[PDB]
């Protein structure tokens, strides 16, 4: 599994090329995989992975939350990594036939699939939190890897943990900004997703540094 | 929203070159667009503006939104940045992750199209089970646009009639994935199809009969 430094992944949410940039820079001695989503993408292009490859040694995750049908999600999941992102994270709502394509690409192309179960959001209590254990159960059954749950509830982010066994590799995000604690999400998952907290923050340094003081002893 | 022909191309190939000349083909049959990711992550959020000075047409980013409300914000108002002119979102993250692009689009002049049940064959393992309630969640927040599987038309039409006549409704999964385009025009407003068009020899001549198939409705 991915050797995340500090067991803290920063989600770089910002849109603005010059202030991602200039944050994840800030970090960098603290965090040596960062997530990049759409916000970020769509604002400034594909290319924004090899600069950020270029420009600092992290590991790159591409929260596309791909949710497709099949035949789409493969061409995704190609241009994804054909950018140099590590990893995609996938939608597990829409069945295992779009799971499976992008693990078809994955396991082609030498990288990661990552499979979004539950969300942390209030909305995910409507759909999501329903299908979860058995979307998790789906994909241990597909040979999936690796996992995202939410560490807004903890009881459910424990559950995941069991389903996909101590092996699997679990990330988590909705520390901080939304409600999540640090200690707590580590008792489940193998890193958190840390963004508004860290890049709102006057000093993004500070923040990340006193969020890994917090959970120094783990 | 007026579609020419009750066609929209579904753009999905991931080379500018080849999307320009293909849409330039077909271009006297459609005037509404659907460019997904396949064709942004490939060359880029400026190719939808490339398309509206070349065509002129009318473009659906078929985004298939699907975060937490505060990301689903970012991702809409990017996207109408780049001159889409409406978004595909997810319906199953719930309705606060829907209100989040139907404010953005409200603030920008654009449309949100809600996508409620998918047409590929594991959209029945979860999906399924849930678009009643999620057409019924659309109609609740006033949603005026969604998008349904041409694959099931027993489901297409349940949708239909959970939103209502008034409301518009666009499917996919016409030619390649099975559905029929007359059939489908029985409950959608207007069909989408891709490769069944992007992919033949002639794509004008694809386009021209498919067509020439529902020429009477
Ligand atoms: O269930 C989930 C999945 C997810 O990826 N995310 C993403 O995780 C990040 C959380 O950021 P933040 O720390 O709340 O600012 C964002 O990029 C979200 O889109 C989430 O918040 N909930
Ligand atoms: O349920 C759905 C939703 C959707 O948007 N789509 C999209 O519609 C297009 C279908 O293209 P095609 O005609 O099968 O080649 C693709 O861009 C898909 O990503 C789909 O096929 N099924």
């Amino acid at each position: 599994v991915m050797d995340v430094m500090n067991r803290l992944i920063l989600a770089m949410d910002l849109m603005n090329r010059d202030d991602a940039l200039r944050v994840t820079g800030e970090v960098r001695e603290y965090i040596d995989t960062v997530k990049i989503g759409y916000p970020l993408v769509l604002s400034e292009g594909m290319d924004i992975i090899a600069e950020f490859r270029k420009r600092f040694g992290c590991r790159i995750i591409a929260d596309f939350k791909v949710a497709d049908i099949p035949e789409t999600n493969e061409k995704i999941c190609r241009a994804t990594f054909k950018a140099g992102a590590d990893a995609i994270i996938v939608h597990g709502f829409p069945g295992a036939d779009s799971v499976r394509a992008c693990l078809n690409v994955a396991e082609e192309m030498g990288r990661e699939v990552f499979l979004l179960t539950e969300m942390s959001h209030p909305g995910a209590e409507m759909f999501i939190q329903g299908a979860a254990d058995e979307i998790a159960r789906m994909g241990v059954d597909l040979g999936v890897k690796n996992y995202v749950g939410p560490s807004t509830r903890p009881e459910r982010l424990s559950r995941l943990r069991e389903i996909i066994g101590q092996d699997s590799f679990l990330i988590s995000p909705g520390v901080g900004a939304q409600g999540g604690d640090p200690g707590e999400t580590l008792r489940f998952a193998d890193a958190f997703i840390v963004g508004r907290s860290i890049y709102l923050a006057d000093n993004p340094a500070a923040a990340a540094a006193g969020i890994i003081e917090s959970i120094k002893d783990l």
